[PDB]
């Protein structure tokens, strides 16, 4: 329809500090949780039913992704390192040692093999997910790298700075691609591909989402009304209904904009604190949302397009 329906069904409480990161397991049964209470957390999707803690790291935890199978995880945290869980058992498969710092953002490629993670330290590494050992350091920014994506083949990687810079990578061989700017450079907080992989959306600390086409080198779409100016806040592509962009906010609230029209179709309110995380379930018209240490809440919101 023109706009999207979504209603709070349910409210996940069990962190005890800050929530970082929610993600839709790629199978849509789970959905998992970091914190900077240093535990993982898993929910069940549908239900919000809280399923397991997953813990090991030493400090707090900035982000957490899916393998495409749906049976791991990785984490990147302050204590510097990433680690790899087997979900179903809880087990710590490998610890990644490499970065001299903060690890803030990670992913898997989408055939699994490969991780990369983005840290403090300024640099983008890619690992193996079997060995565990460090395969590339990539030299890719001068300021911290605030997210890292692979496109839907896995031959590049998109990070982001808060050098105000874009920049793809082939994974492959490492070589920087491109490097996208626009008019200014302020921090770029967050950015990823589109699920076709032709575009990036990229988030700045100016209160603006943007959607660049990157082969062109050009911005196609402004996406604006929400408050961005000090968090990393994540930002997606919604696709099961509507074609929507979905973002956390400094206002607490959710926004939702029309992908074309620019035009925010919903604010979603309930949450007490920035809402630094979200995610769009795979296959159904749902939402989870998370937020910071003076609300400590995952939300899951249905619509019914
Ligand atoms: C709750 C919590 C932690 F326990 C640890 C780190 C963070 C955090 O702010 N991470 C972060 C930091 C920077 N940075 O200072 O350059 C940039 C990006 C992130 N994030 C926020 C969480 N997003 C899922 C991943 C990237 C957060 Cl929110």
């Amino acid at each position: 329809p023109v706009k999207p329906n979504y209603a709070l069904k349910f409210t996940l409480a069990g962190h005890t500090k800050a929530v970082s990161s929610v993600k839709f397991s790629p199978n849509g049964e789970w959905l998992a949780s970091s914190s900077a209470d240093k535990l993982i957390k898993i929910w069940g999707a549908y239900d919000g039913k809280f399923e397991k803690t997953i813990s090991g790291h030493k400090l707090g935890i900035s982000d957490v992704a899916w393998s495409s199978d749906s049976n791991l995880l990785v984490s990147a945290s302050d204590d510097k390192t990433l680690k790899i869980w087997d979900v179903s058992s809880g087990k710590c498969l490998k610890t990644l040692k490499g970065h001299s710092n903060y690890v803030f953002c990670c992913n898997f490629n989408p055939q699994s093999n490969l991780i990369v993670s983005g840290s403090f330290d300024e640099s983008v590494r890619i690992w193996d997910v079997k060995t565990g050992k460090c395969l590339k350091t990539l030299p890719a920014h001068s300021d911290p790298v605030s997210a890292v994506h692979f496109n839907r083949d896995g031959s590049l990687i998109v990070s982001s700075s808060y050098d105000g810079l874009c920049r793809i990578w082939d994974t492959a061989s490492g070589q920087c691609l491109k490097t996208l700017i626009d008019d200014d450079n302020p921090p770029v907080s967050f950015v990823k591909f589109s699920p076709n992989g032709k575009y990036i959306l990229a988030a700045t600390l100016d209160n603006t989402l943007k959607l660049w086409d990157y082969s062109k080198g050009k911005c196609l779409k402004t996406y604006t009304g929400h408050k961005n100016e000090k968090y990393c806040i994540f930002a997606n592509f919604s696709v099961t209904g509507g074609k929507w962009i979905v973002s956390g906010s400094e206002d607490n609230l959710v926004y939702i904009w029309n992908l074309q029209t620019k035009e925010i179709v919903q604010k979603l309110q309930g949450h007490t604190d920035v809402v630094i995380s979200t995610a769009c379930h795979p296959t159904e018209n749902i939402i989870a949302s998370a937020a910071l240490e003076n609300d400590k809440t995952i939300k899951l919101w249905k619509s019914d397009c």
